[PDB]
């Protein structure tokens, strides 16, 4: 069957590049939030 050798790499790198986005945007949503309430 396939290794996935490059899959795994690639499944695992680009998990990170939109898991990082999510964990960012996590805080971001809160973040924002606080940047925005003490500039509106």
């Amino acid at each position: 069957d396939n290794p996935s050798l490059s899959i795994d790499l690639t499944f695992h790198l680009l998990r990170t590049l939109l898991e990082l986005a999510r964990t960012q945007s996590q805080r971001e949503r809160a973040e924002q939030n606080r940047i925005i309430f003490d500039s509106v």
